[PDB]
């Protein structure tokens, strides 16, 4: 075995402490190039991390989580190797976790994945992630809404199906909510998702409109975060195209 | 008015000649930069194109769906202004015209949609041109075939949900069929359809693989043309991942 498969033998271990720190060594490994990436992903690591998300420890659910978030920032096979080991449902159940480091890395793995190919994206909102993602935009904690919310941004920039998931499971309403929102990171976010919703079907703009997002966003043409105003600019524009007709 | 809406309003001659004309002079300023494009979208010129497709005289049809296809090669604000218009559900419609220029015309049209965003492709699905494209496939006219080719592969880049229409018309086999052509642009385009194809759900590679893909594949890694051999590495590679898994 070479040096990452015996870190993911690790992973199996029996003490807590040689598993999270197996996971947390392959996360290090995995927040490097893409082909450190990609010897995880072939000596199996992804399976073994997916399993490793139903431990009774939270611990190492978080460490987990923390690795398989770091290996979905990696090429679209990193991506797929996470989706067809099941690894999307499990995160999406590890969201309402009530361990707030375990939401936060559940949800940010989940928004790397979604910056991925559009079956990486489809595989989230057949797992139901997009009405979780939503109710999490109102947690307590601004970490996990930044992660929600930049989940659901890059949720919205996949195909019709998933925006109209965001539009269905009412999240338009609450991403305008956030718009206004203090912190920074959040507010991007959600100005980024909502521009990206914009570019979708007509029923989407609708949803921006009844939520009395076209007047929150003229507002943010005047914030003093060029990236906030970026982002209202383009959710303007595309709300002034009206969407695509869904014929 | 300026001198492209003074084309524009000429297309509304009661005259062939004159409309046939104004077209063709559309065409060809479209053909031009993007600037040039937006320029005939800000003029209406998108909806009156589309109203000539219905024309009763085929060198009028022909011509107005050019002057489309080569607006549709421009930005997506173009192609988003020929589908807002209802222009998809009419070339679909002119695909199986008698007048094979009208024919061509009208799949180069869908297939520079198709190479547009995801809700783009939607709209060609939605419409139907699925299914008109893959019995376009096996037209008499090898112009046509390339065309319907080239915009299946394009229409095969999008969402899940367009490459199952491919496969549920039973485009694969047909395309699978084409690999062996001895037109290579043909050859070309059906490759890069299958490669798309392979990177889309684990349904589409059974398809394939039912359709006796894998070997044809195969036996072009031979090829002598580097692009046929590069599309055909590429569809072994995604075959090999298995596709996405459908949950």
């Amino acid at each position: 075995m070479n040096d990452v498969e015996k870190l993911v033998k690790l992973l199996t271990s029996t003490d807590s402490e040689t598993q999270k720190e197996a996971a947390r060594d392959l996360a290090e490994i995995a927040s490097g190039p893409a082909s450190a990436i990609k010897a995880i992903v072939d000596a199996g690591g992804v399976e073994v991390l997916v399993k490793l998300l139903t431990s009774t420890d939270s611990e190492v659910q978080k460490e987990a989580a923390r690795a398989l978030a770091n290996i979905a920032s990696g090429p679209d096979e990193a991506i797929k190797a996470i989706v067809d080991a099941g690894g999307v449902e499990v995160l999406v159940k590890l969201l309402t976790s009530t361990d707030s480091e375990v939401q936060k890395e559940a949800a940010r793995a989940l928004a790397n994945i979604a910056s991925g190919p559009d079956e990486a994206i489809k595989a989230i909102v057949d797992a139901g992630g997009v009405e979780v993602l939503v109710k999490l935009l109102t947690s307590t904690d601004s970490e996990v809404q930044k992660e929600a919310a930049r989940a659901l941004a890059n949720i919205a920039s996949g195909p019709d199906e998933a925006i109209k998931a965001i539009v269905d499971a009412g999240g338009v309403e609450v991403l305008v909510k956030l718009l206004t929102s203090t912190d920074s990171e959040v507010q991007k976010e959600a100005a980024r998702a909502l521009a990206n919703i914009a570019s979708g079907p007509t029923s989407a703009i609708k949803a921006i409109v009844d939520a009395g997002g076209v007047e929150v966003l003229q507002k943010l043409l005047t914030s003093t975060d060029s990236e906030v105003q970026k982002e209202a600019q383009r959710a303007l524009e595309n709300i002034k195209s009206g969407g695509w007709l869904e014929h």
